[PDB]
């Protein structure tokens, strides 16, 4: 997987400036970092570079989805710089941009051992290649400016390391576009890829995938290929309402809905039937009159529908029972995406109950893999990081491995 690729343990960094993509896309609440998992996970690679004599380590990441507009009031990485201090035992220089002559000067010839964190890559449309303007109109990036963006990032180091497993499914500029002669996979990239390579070679069966969360447009497009690998799927969280509206003609109110994915729902169900994959969808819900921690709440079922102006933000008790039945049958589980808005206590019961079931499954020998920026925060919140088989820093990235793909961030590394 990385067998063919240059990795950091084989990269001479002595006297070299290292430019490192990392996944510091950490969850935030009340403007605080709620889980430093993804930051801590990159420390081994950073520390290795500094201990083996790197002149500098320049760290670069996105945070959230600002869609190519500078929104430091809301998606700045400065809080991550602070947290990384503590985890490293080294101070960190935070720059307010990631490209341009001022950044290039700050990284051109740093004091020996400097750790530099750049501002959010996605404040530039050239990272993703597309985004929105500040008025919210979709925009494409211009090829020549994408090249200039990649050229600028490439000047910030002499060698490149990608340790950003959580983002490895994204063919973004900082992930596939850095032009330096040595492009090496970091130790987190190696740890995660090696874990999944073995867990996915010959899964214990039944193999259950649990797909929830809120990235519906993206992740509904992964189900088709996953249906060739798994024996059961829970489709919950925000993902479920697109399925229920199409299959059950359910009223879903203002719940998350994907117009494009709705067009393939019946094809996915046909393929699940063809491949013998049991699909478990929720049958009841905790509702809210608005997207707010303190919203008024209600209950609902698929038969009742969700009232107009209301949204389903958690599953209900009968859904938790059905989810639990699927977990009990499983011998291997991969779970990405909470089955409700677990950050808010009114909407956390379904995710907590499913966590309880997954922990119990682990205790009787199920191989249990939970991954994602927010889903791993469930493990931190309820203190189950040591009670499942593997907590991954990749969510969507892990689902694309489950599909059987080579991740773009891996593919772009140097061959041995
Ligand atoms: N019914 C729902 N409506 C809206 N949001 C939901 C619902 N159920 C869960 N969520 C939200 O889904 C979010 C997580 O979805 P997401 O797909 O980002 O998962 P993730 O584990 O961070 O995955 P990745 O690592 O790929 O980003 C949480 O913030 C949670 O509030
Ligand atoms: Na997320």
């Amino acid at each position: 997987s990385l067998s063919n690729k240059l990795t950091l343990d084989k990269l001479d960094v002595k006297g070299k400036r290292v430019v490192m993509r990392v996944d510091f896309n950490v969850p935030m609440k009340n403007n605080q970092i709620t889980n430093n998992q993804r930051i801590k996970a990159a420390v081994p690679s950073i520390k290795f570079c500094l201990d083996n004599g790197a002149k500098s380590v320049v760290l670069m990441s996105h945070l959230g989805r600002p869609d190519g507009v500078p929104m430091p009031d809301k998606y700045s990485l400065e809080p991550v710089a602070v947290e990384l201090k503590s985890l490293l035992g080294k101070d960190v220089l935070f720059l307010k941009d990631c490209v341009g002559p001022e950044v290039e000067k700050a990284c051109a010839n740093p004091a020996a051992g400097s750790v530099i964190l750049l501002e959010n890559l996605r404040f530039h449309v050239e990272e993703e290649g597309k985004g929105k303007d500040a008025s919210g109109n979709k925009v494409k990036a211009e090829p020549a400016k994408i090249e200039a963006f990649r050229a600028s990032l490439s000047k910030l180091g002499d060698v490149y390391v990608n340790d950003a497993f959580g983002t490895a499914h994204r063919a973004h500029s900082s992930m596939v576009g850095v032009n330096l002669p040595q492009k090496a996979g970091g130790f987190l990239m190696k740890k995660e890829l090696n874990y999944f390579a073995k867990a996915l070679e010959s899964p214990e069966r039944p193999f259950l995938a649990i797909l929830g969360g809120a990235k519906v447009a993206d992740k509904i497009q992964l189900i088709n290929n996953m249906l060739d690998k798994v024996n059961e799927m829970i489709i919950g969280g925000g993902m479920a309402f697109t399925f229920l509206k199409v299959l059950n003609n359910m009223e879903i109110g203002t719940s998350l809905f994907d117009e494009e994915g709705a067009k393939i729902v019946k094809d996915l169900m046909s393929k699940a039937e063809k491949n013998g994959v049991k699909i478990t969808l929720p049958v009841d819900f905790v509702t809210a009159d608005k997207f707010d921690e303190n919203a008024k709440t209600g209950q609902a079922t698929v038969a009742s529908g969700i009232p107009a102006g209301w949204m389903g933000l958690d599953c209900g008790p009968e859904s938790s029972k059905k989810y639990a039945e699927a977990v009990t049958r499983a011998k291997q589980i991969v779970w990405n995406g909470p089955v409700g808005v677990f950050e808010w206590e009114a909407f956390a019961r379904g995710t907590k109950a499913l966590m309880d079931e997954v922990v119990k499954a682990t205790s009787r020998g199920c191989i249990t893999i939970i991954g994602g920026g927010d889903t791993a925060t469930c493990c931190a919140k309820w203190n189950t990081e040591d009670k499942v088989s593997h907590v991954s820093t990749g969510g969507g990235a892990s689902l694309e491995l489950l599909e059987g793909k080579v991740l773009p961030g891996v593919d772009a590394l140097s061959n041995i």
